[PDB]
């Protein structure tokens, strides 16, 4: 497959219409993950960039010998992701988050999350483990 | 509304089964923007934290005069977002990306993104401006 003929001016227009609300184009590189100006990461230099979702189900979490170069934002993957982001995530990493319907489970999760703070004993324990 | 009674141990187990795949619990503070250890941001100290999606649809024509991130991850918002993230996004920021059906528009977008690079003439101008 080769990237078919397209119009980059039309592309700028479509980007301002559909993507600019959540994505910057600034060449920060310090914004390539989430960033500080836009919600989503800067899409500058995104072409052939290693995708952030490569870190989902990180093999590094259990061992540094399981390094993974990850998924690349080449032409095909950009086209497919722009077609259907959720199906792309599910098909490339194995699953996505569509929400938890049960209310007690979500409440229990909130109770757990409230302990992940710099003041809670459990949170203080998580802190020293990473210091 | 008050947070109903909950079990933080069951919450930890639910977090490990449903959230740890894409979320760290590391006190990085710099990882709150997805960081690098995980695809999603660290959920450590996420309670009552300003949500990253507050940065979407930013009035950058009056950026110095009108900007005050104000989606807070309090109990209610966490429960709502965990129930249906996409509906939460759509109802709190106004819209969400569900994909572009047409193939030529996506191709044109890829053509525009290929010019966002440190060596393309257009990408060079974007660099010049934002420094
Ligand atoms: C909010 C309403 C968004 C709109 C509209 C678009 N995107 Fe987005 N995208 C958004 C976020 C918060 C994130 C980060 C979390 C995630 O799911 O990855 C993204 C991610 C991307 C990426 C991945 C970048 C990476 O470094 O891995 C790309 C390439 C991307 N988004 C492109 C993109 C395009 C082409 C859009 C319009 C056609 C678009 N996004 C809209 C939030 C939002
Ligand atoms: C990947 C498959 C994920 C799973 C499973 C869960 N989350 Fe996540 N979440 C993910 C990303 C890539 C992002 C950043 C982009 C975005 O849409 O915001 C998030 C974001 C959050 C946030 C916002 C944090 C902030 O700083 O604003 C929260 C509070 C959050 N996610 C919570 C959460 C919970 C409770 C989960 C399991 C029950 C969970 N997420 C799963 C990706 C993924």
């Amino acid at each position: 497959f080769v990237l078919p003929p397209g119009d980059k001016v039309k592309g700028e227009k479509l980007f301002k219409k559909h993507c600019k609300q959540c994505h910057s184009i600034a060449p920060d590189n310090s914004q390539t993950n989430s960033g500080f100006t836009s919600w989503g990461p800067t899409l500058f230099n995104v072409y052939n960039r290693t995708a952030g979702m490569s870190k989902g189900n990180s093999p590094f979490q259990t061992s540094p010998d399981l390094y993974t170069s990850g998924i690349i934002w080449n032409d095909v993957n950009l086209l497919k992701y722009m077609k259907n982001p959720q199906q792309f995530v599910e098909s490339h990493i194995g699953m996505n988050f569509k929400g938890l319907s049960n209310l007690q489970e979500r409440v229990d999760i909130v109770h757990y999350l409230k302990t992940l703070t710099y003041d809670d004993p459990y949170g203080k324990q998580i802190v020293e483990k990473y210091t």
